[PDB]
């Protein structure tokens, strides 16, 4: 937390890159599907473009600040940004969406194999930005995306923040946050550590094992707390054994240091990722399959080019400028 920062900052012409579709829009801002071709090199990445006015480019240069900051395989890459009217964040594409949004269409081709994999990989991200003294405050299924079935990156820094030295935890001033991923302490005293991401981690794979069930379903946010402190927790999923709700109710627990540590969710979701049917029990779960063309004819109609011959998916790009 003392460490200079000597991260890059990549600024991108606006010229270089080209929007193809909207992806989506709603209180983030909208984002694109683009094309971004640095010129001089014989290259193609498939890119995620996000626009959010002075206090609008503020916020988007601290996510910037944030992503520029990070390099890790499951957490989402920050390319470059771009210096329009309102700045815009270039980022990774991530071809198969929100892995809210997968589990929800594919939920029936979707094994425990893939269910626990998941768990890993979000772990493997959270615990990176625990290293790096980074509170997400926003860890939920829709901000994790799905590059392949196989590989899912952790996304959305538009609440993070950075735990300065001899900093424990980060005190929010009013705001508008996710009451249903939030911890109790957060809820109440706004009060925000790597525990309380924790929590929201708890949610989450709640959210993968309901194959994208919303928490609370038909309750309003208003009588959240009231629930939690009377000692309500979401309930036991079906295809969850034991074994893996335990693991949930431990993240909801009042006492935050009784929480698991993302190293330890690591440790114990990998383990039951090796006999993966002993831990979640799905019907079918053995004939399951997820498709995942990496062919250059999956990304022509990707992004809508007859030419895809130089694409480069951006982690294969390293060339600084
Ligand atoms: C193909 O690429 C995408 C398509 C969708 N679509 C397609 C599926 C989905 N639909 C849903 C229902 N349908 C029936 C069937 C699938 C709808 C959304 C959504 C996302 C990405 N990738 C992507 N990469 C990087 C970013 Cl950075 C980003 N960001 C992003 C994109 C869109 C919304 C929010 C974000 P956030 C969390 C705030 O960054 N998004």
């Amino acid at each position: 937390g003392e460490a200079p920062n000597q991260a890059l900052l990549r600024i991108l012409k606006e010229t270089e890159f080209k929007k193809i579709k909207v992806l989506g829009s709603g209180a983030f801002g909208t984002v694109y599907k683009g094309l971004w071709i640095p010129e001089g090199e014989k290259v193609k990445i498939p890119v995620a473009i996000k626009e959010l006015s002075p206090k609008a480019n503020k916020e988007i240069l601290d996510e910037a600040y944030v992503m520029a900051s990070v390099d890790n395989p499951h957490v989402c890459r920050l390319l470059g940004i771009c210096l329009t009217s309102t700045v815009q964040l270039i980022m990774q594409l991530m071809p198969f969406g929100s892995l809210l949004d997968y589990v929800r269409e594919h939920k029936d081709n979707i094994g425990s194999q893939y269910l626990l994999n998941w768990c890993v990989q979000i772990a493997k991200g959270m615990n990176y930005l625990e290293d790096r003294r980074l509170v997400h405050r926003d860890l939920a299924a829709r901000n994790v995306l799905v590059k392949t079935p196989q590989h899912v990156k952790i996304t959305d820094f538009g609440l993070a923040k950075l735990l300065g030295a001899a900093a424990a935890e980060y005190h929010a001033e009013g705001g508008k946050v996710p009451i249903k991923w939030m911890a109790l302490e957060s809820i109440l005293h706004r009060i925000y550590t790597h525990q309380s991401d924790v929590w929201s981690y708890g949610v989450t794979v709640w959210e993968l094992m309901t194959f994208g069930s919303k928490p609370y379903d038909g309750i309003p946010a208003s009588e959240i707390s009231s629930i939690l402190e009377k000692g309500e927790r979401l309930p036991q999923p079906p295809i969850c054994t034991i074994d893996v709700y335990m693991i949930m109710v431990k993240c909801w627990m009042i006492d935050a240091d009784s929480r698991p540590k993302f190293r330890e969710l690591i440790i114990e979701f990998s383990k039951m990722a090796r006999d993966p049917q002993r831990y979640l029990v799905i019907q079918g779960d053995e004939r399951m399959h997820l498709p995942s063309p990496t062919d250059s004819n999956f990304y022509r109609a990707l992004m809508d080019e007859e030419d895809m011959d130089d694409v480069v998916d951006a982690d294969e790009y390293l060339i600084p400028q």
